[PDB]
C-alpha cells in the first residue's frame, strides 16, 4: 500500500511519480535539499518532456510525497547513483546504495521488500545485502524480500518505456521473485523475466562488457588501419556482411556506465581472470589522447592553434557531461599549450561552454566532431564560413551532408590529410 | 584457358578439380614429391567425401595434370600454407607465399593474373606482391592482374561451398577485380563481393578478430562466473535478450590458425591468450573431478575443434586429449564417430566401461539425444561438457557444463 523510492533522479523521480498515478501512496526520499525544495514548490528536478504535467497530477491527488528522510513502508525502492570508481576496470561504486540501504534499516518491519534498482557489481545482493538485513533480525524469502530490477530508462520516453519494456527481476530467494512481480504488476505491461539476484547483476554488467569490448575492437583497429592507410569504416562493413561477425563503430572512448567486475574477487583477487576487460578498457581510455595527437598533427599542418570542439557529452542528445571522452579531450586540448580551444555544445548549459556556432567556429583552424547530436548530422558549408580553415574531423561518423568548401575527415580517411 | 594452381591441399586440390571440371586445362603444382606420386597414382591426396570420384572424372579427361615444377599459364593461384610463426602473436608466416611467388616469375607473360587464395597479413598485395612485379616491367591494372581471393570452404561440403559460397575478389586495381571476376565465373554461382586487396585482407583479418575476441570474452566471463557460484550460459542467454548484445558461446578452445598482422594490437593478443588457456583450464577442472571421484579414467567425447566434421587440424579437443594423456594420474581414452584414428576407442561401450568422467569436448549431433543407457558402464556417471551439446534430460547421471560445474567444486 506504501513504497518509498530513494533517490529521485532520471530513474527515481519517473518511478515514485508512475506508482503513485496508480494509486500507490509513494514517500519520495533525496538527501539534494535542492531537489526536494524545488519538488515541494511544485517543479520537477529533472528535465523529461511531459512529465511535468503527470507530477502535477500526482503532488495534487496527494499520493506523492517528498522528504530527506525515509519512513516506515511496505516497499522500499533503491535508485541512487552508482558512480565509477577510481580505477582501470571501471567498476561500479556500491557506496550511495549502501548509504541508502543504511537509511532504510531502522524502519524496516517483517513483510518489507527491498528492491535494488541501481547497477550493482554481482553479488551485492547475496554478499553485501543480505549480510547487513541478517545481522538485524530478519530471514530472507521469510520476514523480507531482496530484489534487484536493474533500471534503464529512455530519455524523451521515460514513462512509456517504463510501462512496456520487457523487466528483469532478480529475487536472492524464489519468494523474492514473487514479491517483486507484485510491485511490478502495479504498471508493468512488458514481459517480467524472473531470475535469481546473481544472474540479474551479471547479466546487464555482460552487456555492457560486450559492447566495451566490441568498442576496444573496433577502436584497436581503426589505430591499425590508420597506420597502413586502409577505411576502417569501410571494412567493418565489409567485414560485417558475414552473419555472426558484428563489429561496433569506432570514437573519441567510452564513458558513462560501469562493468561486470566486482572490485573485491575479481580484481584485487583474480585480476588475470578479467584481462580482456582490462585491455578493452586501457584502449578505450588511450582514445581520447589518440584523437589529442591526431589534432596536434592537423592543426601542425595548417596556419593557427584555435580548435572548435562540437560535443561535451558521451550519449548523442543528452545534457551529461559525467564520465565524458569528449569532454576529457577538451580538458586535454584546454591543458595542451600551442592549441587554442573552444567548446560548442547545444545540451550543454557549462559557463565555458559557446552557446553560438558561429561565434565557436570564428577564426577556428579545424572543427572537432566528438559527439553524436542529431544536429550535427544536417551540418551544411554555410555553419562553418567564419573559419580560419574549413576542417572537419568527425570522431563519430555523425555528418550525413555532403560539403565543397569544407574538407571532411572520418577514422576511416584521417590518414589522407597527414 | 590454362590455369596454374600452386599448392595442392584442401584448398588447392578442390580448386584444381573444380576449374578442371569445368573444361579449363589445370597444371596441378606442389613440391610434395609424395603428394605429387599419390595424385599420378590416380589418388587424391587430401581426405574429402565424394572428391576421388570427381577426381578420377578430372583426370581421365586429361584436365587436370599435376607436377613440381610451374609452367607459363594465363591464370596463377597461390593457394600454399601460411604456417604460424614464432612469435607471442602466432602471425602469418609468408614466406611459403613468396616462395611461390617467386617459382611463377620466370612464366610471367604480358596479361597474367596472379590470385592468392592464402591467408596474407593486410597490405602484402600492395606493399610485398606488387614492388616484385612492378621490378619485373610489368604494370598492374594494364600487363599484370593481382587479386587477393580469400579461400575459405567447410570440410565435407568443400566442392559445395567452392561453386555456392560468396566471395570476396581484392584488386589492385579496378581493373584485377574484373580479371578476378571472369576466374571465379566459371563456376562461381555464390555473390562475388569487389573490392581492392588491403579490404579484402583487413575484412579478413577483422572476422577472425571479431570472432576470437568475442569467444575469449566468453571463456574469461565463464572464469569469472565459476568463481562467483553464477551460471555463465543463463547469464549469456538473459545479456543477449539485447537487440544489440551477442555474447559469444564459451568452450574448450579455439581451433588455431595464425593472426594475419605483419610482425600495438594487445586486445587481438590477449583475446588468442584467453583461448589458448582454455585447454589448460578444462584439464584442471578434469584434475578436479577425478581428485574427489575414485578412479583416474576420463572418457574424452569428441576431438574436432568443428561439430560433424573432420577438423582435428589445430583441435582444442585434440590438445586436451594429449594434455590428459601426458598427465599422470589421469588415464585418457578417447571417442569420436567422425575421427578414424588408432587411439579411437571401440564405439561408445568400450570407451566408457570404468570410467569416472566423461569430458565432452566436441558438438557432435550424435552427442545431442544421449540416454542413461550409453553411460551404463562408467565407474561414476559424471559428465563435463564444455560445448553444452547434450539436451537429452537424465536420471542417475550427473550432468556438468561451464555453468554449473563450480556445484561439483
Ligand atoms: N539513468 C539511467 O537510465 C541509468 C541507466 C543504467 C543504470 N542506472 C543506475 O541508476 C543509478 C541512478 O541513476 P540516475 O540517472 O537516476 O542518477 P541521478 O544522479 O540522476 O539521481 C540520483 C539521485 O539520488 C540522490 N541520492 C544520492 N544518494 C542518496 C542517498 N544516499 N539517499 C537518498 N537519495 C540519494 C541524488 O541526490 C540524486 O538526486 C545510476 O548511477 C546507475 O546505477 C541509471
Ligand atoms: N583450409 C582452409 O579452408 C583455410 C582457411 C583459411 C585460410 N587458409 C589459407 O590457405 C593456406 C593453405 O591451406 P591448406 O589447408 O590447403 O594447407 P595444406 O597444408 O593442406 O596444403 C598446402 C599444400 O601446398 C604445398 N606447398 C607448400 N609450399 C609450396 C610451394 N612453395 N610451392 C608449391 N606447393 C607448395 C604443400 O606441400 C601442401 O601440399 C592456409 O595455411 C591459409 O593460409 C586455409
Ligand atoms: O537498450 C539500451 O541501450 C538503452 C535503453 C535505455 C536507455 C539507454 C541509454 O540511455 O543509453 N540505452
Ligand atoms: O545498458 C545499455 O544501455 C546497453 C548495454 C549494452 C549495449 C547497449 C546499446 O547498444 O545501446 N546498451
Ligand atoms: O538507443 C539506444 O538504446 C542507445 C544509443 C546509444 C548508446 C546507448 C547505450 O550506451 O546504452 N543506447
Ligand atoms: O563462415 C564461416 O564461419 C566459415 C565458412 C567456411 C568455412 C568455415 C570453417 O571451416 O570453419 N567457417
Ligand atoms: O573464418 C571463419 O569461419 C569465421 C570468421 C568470423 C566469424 C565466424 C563465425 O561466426 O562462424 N567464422
Ligand atoms: O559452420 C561454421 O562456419 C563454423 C562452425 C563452428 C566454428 C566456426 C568458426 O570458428 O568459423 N565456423
Ligand atoms: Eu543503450
Ligand atoms: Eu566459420
Amino acid at each position: 500500500s506504501k513504497l518509498t523510492v530513494v533517490g529521485l533522479g532520471y530513474i527515481g523521480l519517473p518511478t515514485s511519480i508512475m506508482f503513485a498515478k496508480h494509486g500507490v501512496d509513494v514517500l519520495g526520499v533525496d538527501i539534494n535539499q535542492q531537489t526536494i525544495d524545488k519538488l515541494q514548490n511544485g517543479q520537477i528536478s529533472i528535465e523529461e518532456p511531459g512529465l511535468q504535467e503527470v507530477y502535477e497530477e500526482v503532488l495534487s491527488s496527494g499520493k506523492l510525497k517528498v522528504s530527506t528522510t525515509p519512513e516506515a513502508s511496505d516497499v522500499f525502492i533503491i535508485a541512487v547513483p552508482t558512480p565509477n570508481n577510481d580505477d582501470q576496470y571501471r567498476s561500479c561504486d556500491i557506496s550511495l546504495v549502501m548509504r541508502a540501504l543504511d537509511s532504510i534499516l531502522p524502519f524496516l518491519k517483517k513483510g518489507n521488500t527491498i528492491i535494488v534498482e541501481s547497477t550493482i557489481a554481482p553479488k551485492t545482493m547475496d554478499d553485501f545485502v543480505k549480510p547487513v538485513i541478517e545481522n538485524l533480525g530478519f530471514t530472507i524469502g521469510e520476514d523480507i524480500y531482496l530484489v534487484h530490477c536493474p533500471e534503464r530508462v529512455l530519455p524523451g520516453k521515460i514513462l512509456e518505456e517504463l510501462v512496456h519494456n520487457n523487466r528483469i527481476i532478480g529475487g536472492v530467494t524464489k519468494a523474492c521473485i514473487e514479491a517483486g512481480k507484485r510491485v511490478y504488476r502495479t504498471f508493468v505491461q512488458g514481459e517480467m523475466i524472473e531470475t535469481d539476484a546473481r544472474t540479474a547483476e551479471m547479466s546487464k554488467l555482460m552487456e555492457n562488457t560486450y559492447r566495451d569490448v566490441n568498442i576496444a575492437l573496433a577502436n584497436e583497429l581503426t589505430k591499425i588501419c590508420n597506420n597502413l592507410n586502409i577505411n576502417v569504416l569501410d571494412v567493418i562493413e565489409m567485414a560485417n556482411k558475414h552473419p555472426r561477425v558484428n563489429i561496433h563503430q569506432p570514437g573519441p572512448g567510452v564513458g558513462g556506465h560501469c562493468l561486470a567486475v566486482d572490485p573485491y574477487f575479481i580484481i584485487a583477487k583474480d585480476p588475470e581472470n578479467a584481462k580482456l576487460i582490462q585491455t578493452g578498457r586501457e584502449i578505450n581510455n588511450s582514445m581520447p589522447a589518440y584523437v589529442v595527437d591526431t589534432t596536434k598533427q592537423i592543426i601542425k599542418a595548417l596556419s593557427g592553434n584555435k580548435v572548435t570542439v562540437f560535443g561535451l557529452t558521451y550519449k548523442g542528445d543528452v545534457d551529461d557531461i559525467r564520465e565524458s571522452p569528449a569532454f576529457d579531450i577538451y580538458e586535454l586540448l584546454n591543458q595542451e599549450p600551442d592549441i587554442e580551444v573552444c567548446a560548442y555544445d547545444p545540451h550543454v548549459e557549462l559557463d565555458f561552454v559557446e552557446h553560438d556556432m558561429s561565434h565557436a567556429v570564428k577564426d577556428a583552424s579545424l572543427v572537432l566532431i566528438l559527439s553524436d547530436h542529431s544536429e550535427f548530422k544536417n551540418l551544411s558549408d554555410s555553419h562553418f564560413d567564419k573559419m580560419k580553415h574549413k576542417v572537419i574531423f568527425d570522431t563519430k561518423n555523425v555528418v550525413k551532408s555532403s560539403f565543397e568548401d569544407v574538407l571532411y575527415y572520418n577514422y576511416g580517411n584521417i590518414f589522407n590529410f597527414i
